[PDB]
């Protein structure tokens, strides 16, 4: 269950555009990353920060249960997917990814990760 | 102003959207086809949605704030930055087609920003 997470994680670091991914609990604890080593807490903190803030969006504005949420600025994409319950996977890509497809191999491997986590 | 409202009505026609609004950046809604009774609630929801968007844009380097989007289940919010101080928030269905209305929004909101 263990080594299996671990590499279906930094594989998404071999697209085009992908710096990094972690996967994260709801709660902001870090669970899998390749990110660097100095950055893990500050990121899983802002990640559930993230996730509690599109909850907020849906919710409010009769939009049904929270699936994903992204934010475009100046220099790059953050990318925001829901596990389950209790779960979340981040991807951060720059302004030249394709993020209509990496939103499609983030759902399929979300359900996948589900099943081993 | 007559040239700003039913430009946001027009939005409707096209596949999979619900609704419109053009608000302000602290939150008072400017123009809106929406019930008249939430429209109040919708231009706060919405003034959030940018706050906590630029703080995403801002705490994990990412430039100047653009654009958020969300998707539930049984739909999509969109907003994009009609330039400072103001806003255009899209309530979508759930099988609408984002890239095409994201192409439509960002050129309506340097539209609407030299008329307002």
């Amino acid at each position: 269950a263990v080594d299996n997470i671990n590499k279906t994680i930094r594989d998404f670091e071999t697209v085009p555009g992908v710096e990094g991914a972690a996967l994260v609990s709801a709660d902001g604890l870090m669970i899998s990353s390749a990110l660097p080593e100095t950055e893990q807490e500050r990121v899983a903190a802002i990640s559930a920060g993230l996730l509690s803030l599109g909850e907020k969006a849906t919710t409010e504005l009769d939009r049904g249960n929270f699936k994903e949420v992204y934010v475009k600025g100046e220099k790059g994409y953050t990318l925001l997917t829901s596990v389950g319950e209790n779960a979340l996977l981040l991807v951060l890509a720059k302004a030249d990814a394709q993020i209509g497809l990496i939103f499609v191999d983030m759902r399929r491997i979300a359900d996948s990760l589900l099943e081993i986590l």
